[PDB]
């Protein structure tokens, strides 16, 4: 019995969209608490029978890359922090410390001798050192895909379970730039009971503090019942540093950061230094500190107070451990002995804080409010909204999504078999998982690291892509070769991957041409993989050395194909134009591949001396004044030329698209009879302020609304084919392409911002749709949340992450834009959508990076554009905070994020080749995905185990029957099943032993994990 995620509006105490509509967002000087007020407390609130219990929680924020690389920080800082934590905690049994980033901890632990490993395990087992979250990193929450948030969580927690025998149930996220409800969603399904966040808008902190709503049960926006709820603590102040964690007055709190007295090269900007605690000052010092604590305690509902004690890369030097510990010990001894304070203070861990809060709750001392919504877009002060990092370093944002899919496909393809250790499958997959996991860091995918650190992340991800390719192609060879013939060399390349959209045409010449010829090689096998659990057809393309190529399946059935030229665009420094050149040596062949659920399909490409019966050739039309010829080698159809003009295209029975004379979409007509709906693409530019605060990697501070890019008279190329047509235009900084294959168009932008300093390029869609001030954007590729433009906030506050899509709608019409990469975007006026393409910024934005963004490189952004009639759809009510995709939009998103994978057989002949794998796999209902398939055991395990993460989205009911699908039971995908268990999403805890060894399908918007055990 599934909860209805559409028709029941949850009743919550705080709903963030509603809160935003009501709040004034005034930025007034609140006094010492600059963004709050002067807190008052009744000194008689605490007495002998009701004391304030204070947990001082030492911590050290360690960025896995930011200003230095991961390895540089490890050598210079983190290895010392961890080595000294081990010594100091061992020697001081009441001292405590929390640790978040398992990438660093694993890097350290594996370099320890056994003696030290044992000492480390002992300070963990006794609770002095406590892991918080236990992910590989502390991830970004804006740009990250939920699948990769889960991947990195699993990587860190699997390491902790194996080596430390612990699994954290409290999360610590002090640093991501705004916070997403995807986090409690994943954490609550991974055994967590509590979480902590910090970087929320200063106005939200003030509002919630006033109502004592900084601790709340955070549920998903659609969750009527509350089963997704996770207890959440929001910190109240401007920073997680010591000046902003003891209480509301940083001039006072800074005096209790004992690293700031001078010899460490640190000081207090409020001009009052810390003083060493002595018997002659401890009473006065304690009075000041307890004062701060009791003020902070006024903001919360229990008598249990959390005081973080730390900052970036703290607790390095032995002298620093001593100075913080000894001074706090003197304070605690005094405070705890002086009845008049009515305080019991101690070093603690995060879990100890939460346990004590919940003890107070059970004692009936507090009830907590319920909350739904998100915490974007963050501003830390004034109008400094952190919407710039939704776009910064977009090449690597796109690379994240490519590697996301590669990791899934490599793990899935190799899961079907057990592999010998010599095959190095587990080794390559662990490397790939860890490099993608590292990049989820809040200075990785966010694009907020120094140039050489971005380079490090890129090199790591490139190695991870090669690892995935190796595992994938070994797996394909095994799955599709007759078993008695299969003779693997585990170092050999049986196949190479062919990827048409990464790095992309015009980004890198990386694609191999299939070289055929009468005097060399008549034919070539290619294989497609489909990681999705339903049959899929999709056009696929390969480069070939002749236009006279035909396609067959492995039963030798002809397959209809289309050949087109290979076009590349060149900024001609002679003529000062951007125009295409066609290859005279290679050609593109395109055909529909039909591939089983989670399966493989083989095809053959064969050369002939002349036009094959089942291959057609696209026409090509170059629109420009003053054309010159465009020879195409053997290509059988001459290029046509014309002056710029409006054009219309229709592929199959799909929509008819009309384009301006500048090659940009102007309208879509869904069906023969239907209207030509205005849908206009436009490119614009934002600039930077010449006075006041400057945009940088983090902040978007535009100097007003965007101005149209001056287009001149651009060259437009039209390719018209039976299977695929396109319009491409060379605009300043963007080669913009609209591709039609018979359904929703695909948009590709090759974006090269070149040397345009202090410029952000935006792609806008203008329509008639009466959306008003409402639009929808996704959170981590998991859910769509309703946004409301607010004219009381500046432009940059109305920008939100677009990690996978966005839409606007009215009563009748919806326009959805799906993305293959996370970027920033908004709807700044009724009927508009816009999404930032790249940004190049000369200035630092005072958040610690110490550089602008001047390392741009060409990137190929990909999208799908879905215009739909929605008046017949069953949509949520006007008060519901969520929205949901249609079937077509969801499929278009899957097309972008998890396309078919293409393999080209490397050798001349593939002996023992088979035509298909997975023809007997169940074809599951369209809303269900097998997000993860991963074998969990190495070959020496008697009982093999395979883990599956199943996710069911929720698609709108719009009157399409779309029926008959097969039940997917992941537990019977592999033979000889002996047991099936439901587990946490990390696979680390068994939750239910399943009857009949059958894994049930999940409810809409739910994600479940299962592990099947096999005795073979
Ligand atoms: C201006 O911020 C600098 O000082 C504060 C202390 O109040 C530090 O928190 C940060 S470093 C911190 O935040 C940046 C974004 O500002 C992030 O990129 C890093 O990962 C860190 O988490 C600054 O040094
Ligand atoms: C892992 O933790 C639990 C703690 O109760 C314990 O039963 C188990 O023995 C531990 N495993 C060890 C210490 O190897
Ligand atoms: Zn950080």
């Amino acid at each position: 019995q599934c909860q209805d995620v559409v028709q029941d509006v949850p009743n919550v105490d705080v709903q963030m969209l509603e809160l935003y509509d009501r709040m004034s967002f005034k930025d007034i000087d609140g006094g010492v608490w600059k963004q709050g007020w002067n807190i008052k407390y009744d000194p008689l609130k605490y007495n002998a029978h009701h004391k304030l219990k204070v947990f001082v929680v030492p911590h050290s924020h360690n960025d896995p890359g930011w200003i230095q690389t991961f390895e540089e920080y490890y050598q210079h800082d983190t290895k010392h922090i961890l080595s000294n934590a081990l010594r100091h905690l061992h020697d001081n049994p009441e001292m405590k410390f929390i640790w978040a980033e398992i990438s660093y901890f694993a890097r350290f632990y594996h370099d320890l001798g056994e003696n030290k490993k044992l000492q480390m395990k002992s300070i963990v087992k006794n609770g002095q050192l406590e892991f918080v979250t236990g992910g590989w990193v502390m991830p970004d929450e804006a740009n990250s895909h939920w699948r990769n948030v889960l991947l990195q969580l699993t990587e860190g927690q699997t390491w902790l379970k194996q080596f430390m025998n612990v699994t954290p149930t409290a999360s610590w996220a002090i640093a991501p730039f705004g916070h997403s409800p995807t986090m409690p969603y994943i954490l609550q399904k991974s055994g967590f009971k509590n979480m902590l966040i910090q970087r929320t808008h200063y106005s939200v902190k003030k509002e919630l503090a006033q109502q004592r709503q900084l601790e709340f049960l955070w549920r998903q926006i659609w969750d009527n019942k509350g089963d997704t709820a996770l207890f959440t603590h929001m910190m109240p102040f401007y920073s997680y540093d010591i000046p902003h964690t003891c209480g509301p007055d940083p001039k006072v709190c800074c005096q209790f950061d004992f690293k700031r007295m001078g010899s460490f090269g640190l000081s207090c900007p409020w001009k009052v230094p810390p003083r060493t605690i002595s018997d002659q000052n401890v009473a006065a010092r304690s009075d000041l500190l307890v004062d701060q604590w009791k003020k902070k305690a006024e903001l919360y509902r229990t008598n249990v107070l959390l005081i973080p004690l730390g900052d970036d890369f703290r607790f390095k030097q032995n002298t620093e451990w001593d100075v913080q510990r000894v001074n706090y010990e003197r304070l605690f001894e005094h405070i705890n002995s002086q009845a008049h304070f009515n305080v019991q203070a101690q070093f603690g861990t995060l879990q100890e804080y939460f346990d004590a809060v919940h003890q107070a709750e059970r004692a009936g001392q507090a009830e907590f409010p319920t909350l739904s919504g998100d915490f974007f877009t963050y501003a830390d002060r004034s109008d400094n909204y952190w919407s710039g990092y939704y776009t910064s370093r977009p090449y690597h944002k796109r690379m994240d999504r490519v590697l996301m899919h590669y990791v899934r496909a490599a793990e899935m393809l190799s899961a079907w078999h057990s592999w010998d250790g010599m095959a190095r499958i587990e080794e390559r997959l662990e490397q790939a998982r860890r490099e993608l996991s590292l990049f989820q860091h809040h200075d990785g995918i966010t694009g907020t690291a120094k140039t050489h650190v971005v380079v490090d992340y890129e090199q790591r991800m490139q190695e991870a892509l090669k690892a995935c390719q190796m595992v994938m192609q070994q797996s394909v060879y095994r799955l599709l070769t007759k078993p008695s013939i299969y003779s693997p060399d585990f170092s050999f390349s049986y196949f190479t991957l062919d990827d048409s959209r990464w790095p992309g045409s015009g980004v890198e010449d990386s694609r191999t041409t299939i070289i055929l010829g009468e005097d060399i090689l008549p034919s070539k096998h290619v294989v497609m993989h489909n990681t999705l659990p339903h049959w899929r057809e999709q056009l696929v393309d390969f480069y070939v050395s002749s236009p006279f190529v035909s396609v067959t399946d492995l039963a030798n059935n002809p397959v209809e194909a289309q050949v087109s030229p290979v076009w590349s665009w060149h900024h001609d420094t002679l003529t000062k134009t951007i125009h295409p050149q066609g290859s005279t040596t290679k050609y593109r062949i395109i055909f529909k591949a039909r591939v089983p659920p989670m399966g493989l399909a083989t095809y053959v490409l064969t050369i002939s001396d002349s036009k094959p019966e089942h291959t057609s050739y696209a026409s090509n039309l170059l629109l420009r004044k003053n054309p010159t010829s465009l020879p195409l080698g053997q290509y059988p159809e001459d290029v046509k030329f014309g002056d710029p003009r409006e054009i219309s295209l229709r592929v199959g029975n799909g929509p008819t698209l009309a384009f301006s004379e500048q090659g940009l979409l102007k309208s879509i007509q869904l069906t023969q009879d239907s209207p030509h709906v205005p849908v206009h693409f436009k490119f614009l530019k934002y600039g930077v302020r010449s006075h006041g605060d400057r945009s940088g990697a983090y902040l978007f501070l535009p100097n007003g609304p965007a101005s149209p890019v001056e287009l001149g008279q651009p060259v437009v190329l039209v390719t018209k084919g039976k299977l695929e047509s396109s319009v491409s235009v060379g605009l300043p900084s963007v080669v913009h392409q609209t591709i039609m294959r018979g359904g929703a168009p695909e948009i590709r932008n090759l974006v090269d911002i070149g040397s345009l300093d202090n410029t952000e390029i935006v792609m806008r869609l203008e329509t008639h749709i009466d959306s008003g001030d409402i639009f929808y954007t996704d959170l981590n590729g998991l859910q769509f949340i309703k946004r409301r433009r607010l004219d009381k906030l500046p432009l940059q506050a109305n920008y939100y992450p677009i990690p996978s899509g966005m839409f606007i709608e009215d009563a009748n019409t919806r326009l959805t834009l799906l993305t293959g990469q996370p970027l920033g975007g908004s709807s700044l006026a009724s009927g508009e959508l816009e999404i930032m393409q790249d940004r190049r910024l000369a200035s630092d934005d005072e958040r610690g990076l110490g550089q602008g963004v001047l390392d741009n490189k060409p990137v190929l952004h990909i999208y799908r554009l879905v215009l739909e009639k929605v008046n017949n759809c069953v949509r949520p009510s006007k008060l519901h905070p969520a929205g949901y995709l249609t079937s077509a939009a969801h499929k278009a998103s899957q097309s972008l994020l998890d396309p078919l994978d293409k393999f080209i057989f490397a050798e001349n002949e593939w002996i023992g080749a088979q035509g298909q794998f997975g023809g007997d796999h169940p074809s599951a209902r369209e809303d269900l995905d097998v997000s993860v398939m991963r074998r969990l055991t190495k070959s020496s395990a008697k009982t093999q185990r395979v883990g599956y993460v199943l996710h069911r989205t929720n698609l709108m009911q719009c009157g399409t029957p779309e029926e008959h699908t097969q039940k997917l039971d992941v537990c019977h995908l592999l033979p000889n099943v002996a047991r099936c268990e439901r587990t946490t999403l990390t696979f680390l805890q068994n939750l239910e032993h399943l009857d009949g060894m059958v894994a049930p399908e999940v409810c809409p918007m739910e994600t479940a994990a299962y592990v099947s055990s096999h005795s073979s």
